[PDB]
């Protein structure tokens, strides 16, 4: 079964001189991690810190989820964990990085397709001044891909609004909705998440932290639905949950949106529902107080670009048009081209078209220049490039998952993205098990804590490498 | 004499009904526009409701320029000018644009190249995740750039954070200067400015309107100076002041700089500072409370590409890294290579270097492959593409100061930028002379109520088109 909390997370929080303060619970955790490491401490001056501490308060678990802090710690933990660990005293050129969480954009980056079209804006000098929520043919285009995946209705272009990225955007809609919301309840944040979605939430509104348990590669909403209140301002949901690989039932998440009054506002982070996942959408992904972000920074590996966009309502995207303006201007104009072709030849996809005849050249505008010929040889090209980096992608993660489980190591089916969950017997930190793998294996891992699992060894590791690099990866750590 | 506020502008926040709401202000101040207009008013509704208000307060000056609604007001009046007037009911294919402030990004646009290192990361696959605050090797060339413009000093890789543009840029930094900030007076703006970036300081901190005046072209912060305080939080002012093209003189710089407490935060906007600004800045640029932002937009006239950095003592830079990571997670990475090439190529051309040896070619790393024939020969045509480029923008703004001149029209001189600020004799307001200008000639000019000139009829006129589009304009606006 899934741990997100117990009395060892406690144990932390219960010998903090300021339990408020970030910092000090951060010291204190990596204290700990670096006491166990007698002689193979980094830093010697938190793992004095720690033996000095001294048990001062009574914490229970209720505290640790409702408390600032602890999304506070766990963002320093995130920080130190890049900045400070992995590429900074501990950076080497002789390490196994499988703790990115990404896609290897040197061996599976953007197809060429998309890529002819980042020349094609370079060519005509298409990086001028553009709208707040983008250019209107380049929504038209997404809201056409996002109607053919729902079982009943449509998208228009008034719902889309193209934004900078996954993180910029939960970070915008969360200063956006947070401006004079009456609402005054904590918001609810599911675990396990990701730091700098739940940080910026925090930085509004106090927040509440809802465990979400997966069972067989099945997320499980039920304890999420008896934690919504009729005033709650919002909640962030992913619905391809990250690192455990689960994913999110339809009728479960059709059932919990239907129970939540239309003033709560539903995030729903889909950035991993993809590579197995069943995309079809029942019409209460549509609802009012419904917000369906996403990226193009994992399904088509381009963090670097900062290209994304929400769904939203009409009402609340008119809206979003000042806010957008104010705070950065309008989104990157240079990528309005690559936005419309990938959203028009994915629609083609799922339709099922194989050809390219008038009918479909028609939807784009004349000044591209495009020709029939040159177009559907584009737009099959770009099919096979897509459907081989599914089979690949999929071979990669099932092929990590035996040969570690191999290992005899304890590793949770995935059933979607690129991430596979796994934890080595008689381990109590992820944190420590992160130290000792790199150490001992010379392989970096993604430590659950990162992911707010406060409790267990549990570390992420990420299977969309080249295979020379996790072929030597997996080796080494079951040789370990 | 610069008018910035008088009787007339008194008038509409007298009548309104809230005159904290922001509509209601707008809707009277296109409502007075429009009943000027009788026969050719646009909207006719807010014709009919300017004419049934009626005077209910008194109004001081003190208290317009104190106002959050004053700067939502203009703000709204921002809004309404691109999506409700100029590309919404009276979008026309036959329009002359000489609002849009930017550089004609297909006439003059990014120098080649420049657009070569955006292909060579498209090839290079350079669209991954990186740092916070950038790159490391892009930071350090920046620093170095700007180290050879100050009389003394020089700058290091630690007060270096890319960002994506300007607007963004002040956007982040006014929510990261405003987290826990003790200092409770009101946030100094100095006008004339840009709405989007006074809004947003607005967002999270009241803010006092202190007119900048301009004389001779050169713009006089005396009254700026009197207005700051030793509890001042941040101070936002341009260096080369908008739309009236005036710039700051060193001296007054430095003496203002210096005559400010540490805590007052001074925020250096010197995206206008070019094209005829003495690039010759003093050592209190570097003063430990100097944040100096720049951007790509204007000087390269990339908007699109939503690029940009600023300076910052050490100790900040650090802070912000956390907000960086949270609030979007990282600039572009995909500009890594054009930020870094810029920043050498500028720096080569201050220095005077004519030619490149084997000791410039050693600042860029080996992966790159660069060979000593060919950056020689991309660095030198680089040199003439930025001076050709100057001369002809020059001679356009210059031109464009006689002939609009030889039209019996008050134009005050500019000493920098690509903007020029005129007003026709008995004009009074300057979104009426809009409707007008636009009505009649058909050509489009940037009301200074847009710039906070919330008094007087002048209006801005962007010089940095085609020369085709240019003269058409300037033909038609001495006929009309
Ligand atoms: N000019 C300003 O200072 C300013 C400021 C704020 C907002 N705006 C907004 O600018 C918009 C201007 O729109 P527009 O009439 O140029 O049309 P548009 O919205 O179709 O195109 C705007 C710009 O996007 C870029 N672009 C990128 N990919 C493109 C593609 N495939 N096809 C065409 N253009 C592409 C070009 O630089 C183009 O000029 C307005 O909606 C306005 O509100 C302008
Ligand atoms: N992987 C993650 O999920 C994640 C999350 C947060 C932060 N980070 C940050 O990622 C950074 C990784 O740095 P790194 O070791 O890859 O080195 P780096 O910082 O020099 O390069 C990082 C990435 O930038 C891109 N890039 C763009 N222009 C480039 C150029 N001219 N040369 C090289 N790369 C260029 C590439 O995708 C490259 O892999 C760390 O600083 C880390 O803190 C990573």
């Amino acid at each position: 079964p899934d741990t997100f909390i117990d009395e060892r997370t406690l144990e932390v929080f219960s010998r903090a001189l300021n339990p408020t303060n970030p910092m000090e619970l951060r010291n204190l955790w990596l204290g700990r991690v670096e006491a166990e490491l007698g002689d193979n401490a980094l830093r010697p001056e938190y793992a004095d810190l720690w033996r000095r501490s001294r048990v001062r308060r009574a914490v229970s678990v209720e505290e640790v989820l409702r408390s600032t802090a602890t999304v506070g710690m766990v963002k320093e933990l995130f920080n130190a964990f890049f900045r400070d660990d992995l590429y900074g005293a501990l950076s080497s050129k002789r390490n196994i990085i499988l703790s990115s969480g990404a896609v290897d954009e040197d061996e599976y980056g953007l197809p060429a397709a998309l890529k002819e079209t980042l020349r094609f804006a370079l060519a005509r000098n298409f990086y001028g001044y553009s709208d707040s929520l983008g250019r209107q043919p380049a929504r038209e285009a997404v809201a056409a891909m996002e109607s053919v995946s729902m079982q009943q209705g449509h998208y228009e272009a008034a719902s889309v609004a193209l934004t900078m990225g996954a993180t910029h955007t939960i970070s915008s809609l969360a200063d956006f909705i947070f401006r004079d919301n009456p609402y005054a309840d904590a918001a609810i944040c599911a675990i396990p998440n990701y730091p700098p979605l739940v940080q910026s939430i925090a930085w509004r509104h106090p927040v509440l932290l809802v465990p979400t348990p997966s069972h067989g590669g099945t997320t499980s909403l039920q304890a999420l639905s008896r934690a919504v209140t009729p005033n709650t301002p919002m909640v962030l949901l992913q619905t391809g949950t990250n690192p455990c690989g689960s994913l999110v039932d339809e009728l479960e998440l059709e059932r919990f949106i239907q129970s939540t009054s239309l003033s709560t506002l539903i995030i729903l982070d889909e950035c991993h529902e993809w590579l197995g996942a069943p995309r079809h959408f029942s019409p209460a992904r549509q609802r009012a107080n419904v917000i369906r972000v996403s990226s193009l920074s994992k399904n088509w590996s381009v963090p670097g670009l900062k290209v994304g966009w929400f769904l939203a309502d009409p009402a609340l995207v008119s809206r979003y048009y000042e806010f957008a303006s104010t705070s950065y201007g309008g989104p990157q104009s240079f990528v309005y081209t690559l936005v419309e072709v990938l959203a028009r030849f994915e629609r083609w996809i799922i339709e099922g078209r194989t050809s390219i005849d008038q009918q479909q050249l028609r939807e784009f505008s004349a000044s591209y220049g495009l020709q029939l010929g040159s177009l559907s040889q584009t737009y099959e090209h770009y099919v096979a490039e897509r459907r081989a980096r599914e089979q690949v992608l999929l071979g990669l993660r099932g092929e990590a998952t035996s040969c570690l489980r191999r290992a005899s190591m304890i590793v949770k089916t995935p059933q979607c993205s690129i991430n596979v969950f796994a934890q080595i017997p008689g381990s109590e930190d992820s944190y420590l098990s992160f130290r000792n793998v790199l150490r001992e294996t010379g392989v970096s891992v993604y430590p659950g804590i990162l992911s707010f699992y406060l409790a267990g060894g549990g570390f992420r590791v990420t299977t969309a490498r080249k295979w020379g690099d996790l072929h030597r990866g997996l080796e080494r750590l079951s040789a370990g």
